[PDB]
């Protein structure tokens, strides 16, 4: 069935979420405002625009295996298309979640520092 394809994407969707944010807080709680850890923040950051290109690999990856559930379903065409529309929905949500956690410490350290 279409719901189960599609709450299971969605789970996948959310753990990577939880995954990126975990390790986001975790340096935040770590970080003492002082030079060491303002140095290190330049590869930090680095290294997390890394961590969401590989799980912005992983959505679609997850994404396009969906979409072959979808379309060995004995379903029409046309139904099959608005399910690959909810499944591209979200897929929007998701990166969505992913980049404001990027933008939202990226913003955190520029006003730390300012």
């Amino acid at each position: 069935s279409m719901s189960d394809i599609r709450k299971d994407l969605e789970e996948r969707f959310d753990k990577l979420v939880e995954a990126l944010k975990n390790k986001v807080d975790k340096m935040k709680a770590a970080f003492r405002m002082d030079q060491f850890h303002e140095e290190r923040m330049k590869d930090w950051f680095k290294d997390l625009r890394k961590e969401v290109e590989q799980m912005r690999r992983a959505v679609r990856n997850y994404a396009s295996e969906a979409l072959s559930k979808i379309n060995d379903l004995p379903i029409t065409n046309d139904d099959k298309k608005l399910a690959s529309n909810d499944v591209l929905k979200l897929v929007a949500e998701v990166w969505k979640k992913l980049e404001a956690i990027l933008a939202d410490v990226e913003a955190w350290f520029t006003h730390h520092h300012h």
